């Protein structure tokens, strides 16, 4: 029933699509999980879809843990990834450890770093001392106001045993490529289909927000009545790999 | 008065030696009038105790509360007391600093989870007055995350100086060679009969839990009328080698 | 329309010259944002137009911290970049981005030390874990101490050291060079050899780009301005007018003139 | 007049034995002081005297100051000697530094550290910096819970480290004496025979404060006399004449 | 005027002797400051003089930074120099950096440090950073307890380690070089070699400059001072009157006289 690595590894042996849909809180982590998601992302994003400040820099490491606490209450199955705050964790590789102890202790399952190559021992460092790690790369908006590189980030991770890479906003024949390069499964927001699996953030499959969505973004609350029907259909387009679309892409 | 010297005697001579976790003063007391040599405060604590789903929202705070707890209680048995995850892993100057405290709370060890890479840690705190246990196999506080590898981590904490080595959930075979290989004395726990010791948590062979006791656990309270009875059956089954059984190994 | 890192890389490749000006409160930010500065400088030079100190050196990372979020509860499209204060960036390149993550997460787009080539290792470090960066170099008020005071940098056999300090700054990654009292034209070679745009105040007319501190060029204090500061209050009619008049000094190269040149 | 450094080592030269005592409060401090022992030294070794405990381990910096401060206030012209406590030292040289430098604040005039070998480059660091260090070797209570030649290397590492004094606890006699011969600095025996260069003795037991026989190498010098006053002077003459230890 | 690293450089150059003076609190060092002292020095000797203790070394980073803001008060051209106190500054250069800058951010515009060679890279990295340095060599106080005492320094093969202390120090970047207690034709030495201006105490008459303990010098302790004391109170009636003695003495090179050299 609980969603591990080996889980994940499983389905991408397989090549059944993984879900994964950020979370903040108990009530709708619980109904995500419900609805099959099967990785709920506590993302940073939260800094801006729910403190609704311009960017993710300004959340800290007690802002990620309460908000892990809140998840870790509503989810059952589903694996907890808990995002490693802007400064919390970049310093040193023994100052990512303590911050990422800190989201494993709130209830988090494994902890998303952003960063390439120079990352990379942090991840080691991490993993070696059982903390399953997440590496973003690629667009890492923690970066947001600073091919060949891309391949060598994910090696890298690949390498230190990363868990899980996740790629946002790459070429989709570069995700490909990726994919297959590294052991570990893939998950993509801006990255095509051919990644081991698909995330976006709630709030805008959701359509919380007005005016048009982010192009690789799909409002998935337009058609049904329930929000649980709108994440069970997202689910369903990410699994049956109708999602992303050409659009998406 | 059971100490390391005591410990590596009874590796020497092939007498058991009888470990059991505690988390307060009563049991402890009991269990050390009732012979149980080596007393674990472990983060096993964050289960059958605090009620969590696993041992990592352990922290310092509560590792360091247990331990006073069982030195109140405690009289002969040595004290052994988990360092919990988090305090120590960063470095093997934090690792130093948080197994003072514990020590400091009234342990006389600490045990640590980890293969080759906490080997530099243990040799820092074996050098600086600090008897550690060093416990590899299945290490809870990697829940959430190869023969040769086992015996690798026991080569390399036991010629860091680690006073014991603890297995758990290890093929027997596998644990009987390491036994056989390191210099220091071998506790285990789901590894087998041919360690110098065995361990199990104390709830658990007493039945608290409902439901079927885990394949290498043993009911010790069944048959048994009081605590006290169903410890000193665990002590004189561990050294008669009657426990673990066939039963109760990989 | 938002002043990015990019634009200032277009602005430089084009030569359009860069208004920068130093803001500590809000009202003023929103001002000259409307007014057509392009980057805010919370600069720590608040220890003396703010605090009233004798030098920029007791201001702390907290007092950074608080008129970084005061700026940037006023600006709009203008970049804000944020000084790292005396004390809270130079003990280590681990302890310089601590204290840069407190700017950003109060409101800085990018954060500004002092330094030469001594520093580079940190603009490295900064600007790889995705924290904008300007290098200060020439004349650092932080060690005013130290200098003795304010003397023009790049003098005779000096050159070379302030050229070499522009080059580990621009290779380590600096988004921006600051140059403060430097001869013209080695400002001049050090722009026109940096990738990165440069800012200068007292370093002449060939930087990509200016910098004032606001109290300075609204003739706040009694007496006379620095030979490199003009003051634009005088002879306009409103705190607007000034900035939009320094905006198009700067832009039409006219300012500094000739007078404000070392 | 004050006993510094020098005193100390003017009294190796001559042969002179140096009376040491341990002191946890300002009363007995001022007491040992007036009755001629040398160095006063504020061990960790009240965790069990003045605090009850089993062993030396829980005693904390803090505690260490306090008693430092309590002794400094009573001793006149005895130099004051505090031990290191258990965990607040060893984590580095930098944290040693930082721990005996707290000392030092609190009134003492020397820190002791019980380590070998690996213990030197801390003794180095600390007397770069104006710290004095006397190097416990041979049995280290703090070690409780966890062999000629390595004795020797010790003392020898830590003399060449600049230690100002080494301190010697149950060694075999004739080894002690060679360290003694061998390094520059003066030594402290206790349980160590007397070829050192000094005598130190847990003020509670040469008091017989505590009940049960008095440890082997331990002398009880409040019988026969009845004052406090009486038993430390007799002390400090048998150390003196060299008829303690016998 | 304003005393800066640049006036002690010429007037070392020039042979004027610096006249520095111990001040604790704001009165004194606006009489002092007033009366010609050009360099006021917030000492860990408060420890003893204003504390009353027995050594320097309980002396905190909190207490040098209270009296060095007492001082900044009273202080006018004078530059002000604080001691890193015992315990702040020897466990790491970047430790000595992080209380060399809250001296600074207090009101001092150079900080004192103990210590020969193994001082000489904390000395470089402070100074690199913008904060001057006094390195104090010779008979350092905050080591007493292992010196056993005060005693004169530099005879026999001890003389070559002073040397080599001095020039360690100069060569890392030392604004000032101060001797304490060393024999005079040695300080003379080190003060031909180095390029920085060198202060002395009991190091003779041709440093660069002199200073004296406030206290020990206004006579205010029973019996007699150290033979490398004057008591300038004496033949006076007035604090003025006797700090501006010392200045002309200093200045006219008749003290120290040969009594109170070594
Ligand atoms: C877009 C996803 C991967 C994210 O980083 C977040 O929600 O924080
Ligand atoms: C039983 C042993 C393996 C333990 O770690 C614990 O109780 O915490
Ligand atoms: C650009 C200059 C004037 C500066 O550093 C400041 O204002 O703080
Ligand atoms: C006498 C001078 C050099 C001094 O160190 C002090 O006052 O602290
Ligand atoms: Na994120
Ligand atoms: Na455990
Ligand atoms: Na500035
Ligand atoms: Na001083």
């Amino acid at each position: 029933s609980l969603i591990t690595v080996n889980t994940l590894q499983k389905m991408k042996a397989a090549g059944e699509k993984i879900a994964m849909l950020t979370a903040y809180e108990s009530s709708f982590a619980a109904l995500m999980d419900d609805a099959g998601v099967e990785m709920l992302l506590v993302g940073d994003s939260l800094g801006m879809a729910v403190q609704g400040r311009k960017s993710t820099l300004p959340v800290s490491l007690r802002d990620m843990c309460y908000h892990t606490e809140c998840v870790a209450r509503g989810a059952k199955n589903a694996m907890i990834v808990s995002d490693l705050p802007f400064g919390a964790y970049q310093q040193s590789k023994e100052q990512a450890f303590a911050a990422a102890a800190e989201l494993m202790a709130a209830g988090a399952h494994m902890v998303k770093l952003e960063g390439g190559v120079w990352m990379a021992e942090t991840t080691e460092f991490l993993q070696m001392r059982g903390i399953p790690v997440c590496a973003h790369i690629g667009l890492t908006p923690q970066s947001v106001f600073a091919a060949q590189a891309l391949l060598n980030d994910a090696k890298a991770h690949d390498d230190a045993g990363a868990a899980v890479v996740l790629m946002e906003c790459v070429l989709a024949e570069l995700a490909k490529k990726v994919t297959e390069t590294v052991s570990c499964p893939t998950i993509g927001i801006g990255a095509g289909a051919d990644c081991d699996g698909q995330v976006l953030v709630m709030h805008d499959m959701l359509g919380i927000f007005p005016g048009k969505t982010a192009k690789f973004v799909k409002n998935f609350m337009q058609g049904h009545d329930s929000v649980q029907a709108a994440v069970r259909a997202y689910v369903a387009e990410v699994k049956a790999k109708t999602f992303p679309a050409a659009e998406h892409i």
